[PDB]
């Protein structure tokens, strides 16, 4: 696969009015870890995605790009 | 205390495919695929995308919905 884009965290954070700093603090994470999620450089684990979804109050499915 | 994160077993059943089919299609080990199906170990998000492509399903369907 040539796919580079797997998550849409950056978009969901924008929809919800939350910053990378907010997510970083809320989840007790390191700043670079969160940054690389948002740029699709490093993907969160599926368990982490559920934690993100809970923090943001969105269906976890919305954090992933559709392949329909 | 969530234990169930994926719907792989359910989607395989929907699509009429077996674990063995997935192991051969993706070149993975049986026990690895089994552990995904039983929600004992989760695949990476990238591997989830590979599984979705193999199954011709929206990757989102592989994950338990939280709303």
């Amino acid at each position: 696969t040539e796919r580079k884009i797997f998550n849409r965290l950056k978009s969901v954070l924008a929809e919800k009015g939350k910053t990378n700093l907010w997510l970083t603090e809320t989840l007790d994470k390191n700043k670079t870890t969160v940054s690389k999620w948002c740029t699709n450089d490093v993907q969160p684990s599926l368990e982490t995605l559920f934690d993100i979804a809970e923090a943001l109050n969105v269906d976890v499915r919305e954090l992933i790009v559709s392949t329909k």
